[PDB]
């Protein structure tokens, strides 16, 4: 596999419902949702050693894992969290989220390449799945 590449985004689905079970109110969801059309992924991949930039307009943010090792991140909503991916299948990998302080929903996320060439993430709270489809650049 090799999830190396300029990620553009071409669908989103159920990401106001994602926002709404984590507590955000409808006003900024919908100004959520809206900069989520403009969501950039870059992923530098070597073995299983990982470097991912995610970007929208304003904001920027690194995520740097090791299939296997525990790290630190934040939640969708923006909660630091402890995060441990493992892969499924030769081109899917699932990530597990523990809050570091206090309660909340599950949180999880999953990044797959299909056959087509696409890139799939999605990121759940308990019930709801968010789906993103993105192509190369
Ligand atoms: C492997 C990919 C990961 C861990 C992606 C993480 C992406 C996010 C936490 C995205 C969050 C967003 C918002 C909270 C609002 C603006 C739109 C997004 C999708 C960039």
């Amino acid at each position: 596999p090799n999830f190396s590449g300029n990620w553009k985004i071409i669908r989103s689905e159920n990401f106001e419902e994602l926002l709404k079970v984590l507590g955000v109110n409808v006003m900024l969801r919908k100004i959520a949702v809206a900069a989520a059309s403009k969501y950039a992924v870059e992923i530098k991949q070597e073995g299983d050693t990982f470097y991912i930039k995610v970007s929208t307009t304003v904001y920027t943010t690194e995520i740097n894992f090791k299939v296997g090792e525990e790290f630190e991140e934040q939640t969708v909503d923006g909660r630091p969290c402890k995060s441990l991916v493992k892969w499924e299948s030769e081109n899917k990998m699932v990530c597990e989220q523990k809050l570091l302080k206090g309660e909340g929903p599950k949180t999880s996320w999953t990044k797959e390449l299909t056959n087509d060439g696409e890139l799939i993430e999605t990121m759940t709270a308990d019930d709801v799945v968010c789906t993103q489809v993105f192509v190369r650049e």
